[PDB]
């Protein structure tokens, strides 16, 4: 089999790809750096951060159907835990976590067969309590594989994206000192049991796309043109989330994200099971911003979970018209 | 295009349609005028209520595939806050909200064509914080959009309902006083903060069928006749719920809302994400008490979302019958 | 019809049946007894359960569709409340619940028709406030009504499990003493308002697989070889639950339970509606230690939603190989 290396982008942007694969099966090589740094999620808010490769989430795989996955998984000697990496898109070994668990100052190399098509998660699960304490720092990524012969649609027709982003949602649980104030840590164990204390309650602090509040907005904000079909792949490692495109819908959806299987149309918001990765398409028919949310509101503004999309085009009337402009009684 | 007005009946009940469309495509006008008031969730539980039409939910449109829809609404000079209406049914302009915002006393009358056959929700959303504070304070309904030759099952053929229901889900954040008990406020804006502080939690204090626990119970509970088919149109414009009718199934579902996609059949309880609406046929075939949930029975009985169905005709032992009544051991 | 008797084995395996029924509609004899007792569901953690049969979950019934079940219901006298059962399969008199109150030392016989196909839970449901604890306390179970003509997959062709096991999740809200330890309790109704408190917050304090955490593990665990097509049937009366097979897929998924439904494939994660029971079929591929999860991590770890498989067989290196052991950098 042939061997291609590929230079990973950090998301929501993706490396270079076919939809429809040029070759036949090969050998995709890729390698990560794992990375333990304080990031910061808000005004007042900062998290104690464990990250594949220096971004929430790590970055977009992609790779074809029957394609080997090859991934070097480095841990430098400045982190201080245990990782390892659980490709939801593999078979065997709780997903290649009982075959990588690399200490701080290590690498590891693992093949897996990309035997099925899908957007699938991949996180670190080093065991036990780890598990939950090491997603929730944002160690957790997605990875893409697409059928052979590209995407197909409900009756089995080829569709084809124009664009792709990776929208990578994650939970936070960022606990307060006494005065209601967001804690601030030297490394990631000294907040481990003040962080445990509000995952048990199960009540996210915040909730964000691309790592952090606002990421996607502002100089963030993603971008289209009328006429673009763009693939919005979504994950959520830990918790369930409801996207939904104000403005827009979701042409195509595939909730559970496997493409094989037939995708719904017309959806006004679909849902992302935690623990899992969906992926939605989307031709833009109308210009101005857009905003991609979880549609629990609250989730979506007090938490964090709104990214905009900024789209130039000529405007259809004929689709929507302000008949009467705000005018008095 | 002709032009077809209509008169709104509050929810649970449906304004009057033709399943199959009687004409070609037309325009469809609504009315609604926005309410500010302080409504009763329960007996001793009260909210701050933002309306369209004075009800929770704000009441269904019906319209076909292809038609458009002329909406004129008005927020009255009584009224504190700015307010505005996104249709997930629409293509553009976030929904529409972003040509709709009106200030007391002022008026704007929107066209948008429905493209997308489905159930839809429709909601406030005047920008940022707002958003969530205005939907979770009753503010969203929902608009049924049937394909113009009626409703299809799995497999392409023809079904009818004799009666639709439209069934609006709501989650509330009623702050509490020092004592434990919930507080009321003489306007929303007063209400604000202390609602926020609820919301951040993400627990609701009322989740409610139709605007207040057992509004659908008592002289409110829906009514029905074996051999009846009923459309059960069911909104959540901000949390998940998981409807269930005891005593019965979902015959057909589409729990996404939309009418082009494949209905399941047979389902024990469907989902409805949030941001959304979702719809479920049932043919009764029992007469009797039924009760309609949210399958979080926490959340059906001690958060309020709980209706009941009275259902007449002909018992029918083959499909259950009582063999042996409760006799001691 | 004729008659057949059923002895019922204790979750997560199944008593004896055919996937594909040996005979025409026949009628099914269960019995079970009911039973208040503490059970433990950690090592600091106890529960005044309500049970079917003793077990959380009650034990699963298998018929086939058009089938009739005919259950003898039990209340002992030592036990403390009026009882009841509610079939979800079951069409009419709420389940069967509105047929089935029993008071401490009473016996009721219903019989039911199953029309229909699917994984189904059956759960007490005494009346109002009753409804919600009583479910809480582990009185749920689930029936399975398998096709007359054995399990299909998306397109119609049969598929056959070698293994079924049947995995009730189950919430439980346990409060907690002045000092942060969990309370115990001489009976349920001492326990009953302090629980409540508990309830009203929707924050579970234990989330378990068949009755305790690590019940799965250990001792417990689920046990396969490589080639096994094992049938995970999952219940959850009450919350949601996202399972999870690390290390495999679901190969066919009805995560709404019905078999009559086109399932999904190659699916990472699928979700289970609180109120609601669902099925994935799994071909084991390699050997080895999997675990079966509620992907809320913080659910499968810190609240005890976590089950072992142990797969004994050959490893394939062509789905998965490590290929450089962790050395240093
Ligand atoms: O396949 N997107 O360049
Ligand atoms: O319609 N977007 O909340
Ligand atoms: O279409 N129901 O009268
Ligand atoms: O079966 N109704 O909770
Ligand atoms: O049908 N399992 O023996
Ligand atoms: O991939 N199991 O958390
Ligand atoms: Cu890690
Ligand atoms: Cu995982
Ligand atoms: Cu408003
Ligand atoms: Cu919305
Ligand atoms: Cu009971
Ligand atoms: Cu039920």
């Amino acid at each position: 089999l042939p061997r291609v290396k590929h230079t990973l982008v950090p998301p929501p942007f993706a490396h270079a790809h076919e939809q429809v694969a040029a070759s036949g099966p090969v050998i995709n090589e890729f390698e990560m750096r794992i990375i333990e740094k304080e990031v910061q999620l808000d005004e007042d808010a900062y998290l104690q951060a464990m990250t594949f490769d220096g971004s929430i989430p790590g970055p977009l795989m992609i790779v074809h159907e029957g394609d080997y996955v090859e991934l070097t998984l480095i841990n430098p000697p400045e982190n201080t835990m245990p990782h390892n990496i659980d490709f939801h898109a593999a078979t065997g070994a709780l997903g290649g976590g009982g075959l990588t668990l690399i200490n701080p100052g290590e690498k590891v190399v693992l093949r897996f067969k990309a035997t099925r098509a899908g957007a699938f998660v991949y996180h670190c699960a080093p065991g036990g309590p780890m598990i939950p304490w090491h997603v929730v720092s944002g160690m957790a990524g997605c990875i893409m594989v697409l059928p052979r012969d590209g995407l197909k649609d409900h009756e089995g027709k080829p569709v084809r994206y124009d664009t792709v982003y990776y929208i990578g949602e994650s939970d936070h649980y960022i606990p307060k000192d006494e005065d209601g104030t967001y804690m601030r840590f030297s490394d990631p164990s000294e907040g481990y049991e003040d962080m445990v204390a509000v995952m048990d309650t199960l009540i996210p602090s915040h909730i964000v796309f691309n790592g952090a509040v606002g990421a996607l907005t502002g100089e963030g904000a993603l971008k289209a043109k009328v006429g673009d079909n763009v693939l919005f792949v979504h994950s959520q490692p830990n918790r369930d989330s409801r996207p939904h495109l104000i403005g827009g819908h979701g042409d195509l959806v595939w909730e559970t994200g496997k493409f094989h299987n037939a995708p719904e149309r017309d959806l006004e918001t679909w849902f992302i099971r935690g623990g899992s990765a969906g992926a939605a398409l989307y031709k833009f028919l109308q210009p101005g911003v857009y905003a991609y949310v979880n549609h629990n509101l609250i989730e979506a503004v007090h938490k964090g979970a709104t990214a905009h999309v900024l789209v130039e085009g000529e405007w259809d009337n004929d689709l929507m018209e302000q008949v009467v402009a705000p005018v008095g009684l």
